[PDB]
């Protein structure tokens, strides 16, 4: 929380192919 | 929050192709 | 809340494609 | 609060596509 | 579109928490 | 689309607490 | 399409907590 | 497409925990 930067296919040049699923870090649920 | 960048798809040359499903990062649910 | 820049499908040159689906950073849900 | 920019599709030049679906970051919500 | 219910938090008895993020089924989008 | 039911959260008796994030069924995008 | 039923969480009895991620079932994307 | 049932935390009775994350089936990504 104090710095992040988040950044996804950011600066891409030329063919650039991907996917992201799911992926969780930190957090809470059910409490 | 005292920080946030949270960039996509920007600055992007050429051809690009991708996908983001779901993807959790802190936050708190069902309290 | 102090910065945030949230920036999404910007600067773009060429042919760009993608999607976003779903994606929750922090708040709170459920008292 | 302090400095918000949001900034979304501005600044394309060429072919551009895409499409964002639900995406909260903060807020309160069922108090 | 035959034939839908589509039914959400309906004959709900005590106490019910949840919530919907997103949730895509179907539909056409940039053509 | 014949025929769908599509029922969340429905004759729900005590307590329940649960959250669904993305999830996506069928559906074309980026033609 | 023809025939679909999509519940969940229904007909819940007593205490039950759990939470879906993602979770993608056939579809088109990037064409 | 014929027949799907698609059915998840049904006819729970009791208490029960559980998560789902990520899991594909079928689909077509990047074309």
């Amino acid at each position: 929380v104090h710095h992040q930067k988040l950044v996804f296919f950011a600066e891409d040049v030329g063919s650039n192919k991907g996917a992201i699923i799911g992926l969780m870090v930190g957090g809470v649920v059910i409490a």
